[PDB]
């Protein structure tokens, strides 16, 4: 089929990288697909959050490449669902994923300067600012894979699962996050990439500005209503 | 007694939120109270450092919250010694303490986003900075709570223990900051503070221009000193 | 012999400070020698990597210091390699090195604060960026000494290997970086550099700007020649 894969299923928007004979390298169609994905992810107020996955059992001017994530964030959280090679590109954009699940025989690495390329998907500004610097600098410059519990024990992944379940724990980290107030969830997002590179007075005053609108929200009262009712609040993102 | 106990013992104050019937839920007094507190830490030169602990076996314009540290920091060391429960307020205001004992039932989270509020206390900004951005952005947008081992395994603490022994924790560590050169150790917060979202070349000059003066103290003599003749040093603050 | 030993093997420099006399501790002659070692790894175009090491067991305006790399970084990576006592000055200029490894004996500290001393090296500056904050302002406020194992841990090095081994794992490490693209290393490394302090969104502007020309070498044609054929590449430096 298609060489990125769409679909919706209730607030979720899932995309599967799908060249699986190709280990899901990037073409012109999956890239033109991936941007129209993001682009439903941003627009339409039914979508909730989005996950990123690959096909087969495998994941995957220049200065802005809005198919990997690159100058480009979606206004919804994106949870990566790992499954086997990860290497190049798919650690790069990995990097532009918000909370990440990695199979067991996952793989990760950013080997572009074993070959003498550069990465282009932006790992040298941002792996150093996601895991330990020392850890960034030693992948980035030597080049080693890792595998998917290394990345767990560096912050790279938040959590590893057997294989062939990657999926299945993402989808269940986005029925979470499609169950919380998509307002706050949002308002929280857009702080977390505002402040990036501010000290913490000057981000303080974004991040009150961001905030206060969410407590006008008719959300905003189901929420502690449904709490104290120890039940499932039902948001309607207003 | 008064929604905030206060303490001075040595050089260390002592600030326990004591709503216990509450989970320590913060109120009006108490806020009162803790911001009375830091003004006593800030001023008074006898004070070396600071404990933030909550009563009875749990813890606990709008861009400036003296009580819950966001838009002001405590000069000098703030270690935070949590037992039970320090969800929603707790993890915000723990992100303002600098050294962090948690017992071993200590449960955190920011879990606002569930209810379809935003959290107020400023984690929005600081976790992605305290924690890998990956735990932390899965933190905020699912709001899954999370045990003390957890929070140690990813860096939100330094310090487990066993249940009833964190404020005996955060003493211990006290005793040893309020034996260290207040004049260095107050430098060295002051160098944090300031140089945060700077590149390191600019950072370097404010770190130097505030680190000089601790050589012209007395205590920076006697420290040596101290140190040749395997003593205790006797520090002055001056 | 003078007070640092300074090596070429291959593309590899390798800089031992030198006087195990005096667990290392730094002398004039000991800075002069390593400032001459920096300037051959940054201008010499047969170094592609530097290893600093420490003989005999042991590692180790104000506001510039370039033999302790603090104001001045080198242009090509380089590997701590670890062994035994690197408290104070080791611990330092650690964090100015890219890639490191510990023996199993090595330890690690800030005690400047002890002794009501200021930590002259950078790590105010530094630490806090390396390292969880928590446990950096725990290290530098209470100048707590740690283990090897408690610093890969907390992501302050990389690698843990038995005594007298630290430099042989680095040899290791530096026969990788020597074996990889020159170009590809050092542009990835001066990103690192210049996008400190910036939103990412600034930062890839100058990433692209610095990667693009790697592609236009001898050596990026070569790159991908090699890997297909499953053999080393032959870099050139062009």
């Amino acid at each position: 089929g298609p060489d990125a894969l769409v679909e919706q299923r209730g607030h979720t928007l899932i995309v599967t990288m799908n060249r699986p004979s190709r280990r899901n390298a990037l073409s012109g169609e999956m890239m033109q697909i991936m941007v129209e994905a993001w682009d439903r992810v941003d627009n339409d107020p039914d979508i909730r959050c989005c996950i990123l996955t690959g096909a087969g059992g495998y994941f995957c001017d220049p200065s802005r490449i809005d198919a990997l994530l690159k100058g480009r964030r979606l206004k919804k959280p994106l949870i990566a669902a790992v499954e086997g090679p990860a290497i190049a590109g798919g650690t790069e954009i990995l990097q532009g994923t918000d909370i990440r699940v990695a199979a067991e025989s996952a793989k990760f690495g950013i080997s572009e300067a074993k070959w003498s390329l550069y990465p282009m998907g932006g790992s040298a500004v941002r792996l150093v600012r996601q895991i330990p610097y020392t850890v960034a600098c030693d992948l980035l410059l030597t080049g080693r894979h890792i595998t998917a519990a290394e990345a767990k024990e560096m912050g790279l992944v938040g959590h590893v699962v057997p294989d062939g379940q990657a999926l299945t724990k993402a989808l269940e980290i986005a029925e979470i996050i499609a169950a919380n107030g998509p307002l706050a969830v949002q308002a929280i997002l857009r702080t977390i990439r505002e402040t990036e590179g501010m000290h913490e007075n000057e981000a303080f005053k974004i991040d009150t500005r961001i905030g206060i609108e969410v407590f006008l929200s008719d959300d905003a009262k189901e929420g502690p209503q449904a709490f104290a009712q120890k039940r499932k609040p039902n948001f309607q993102n207003r």
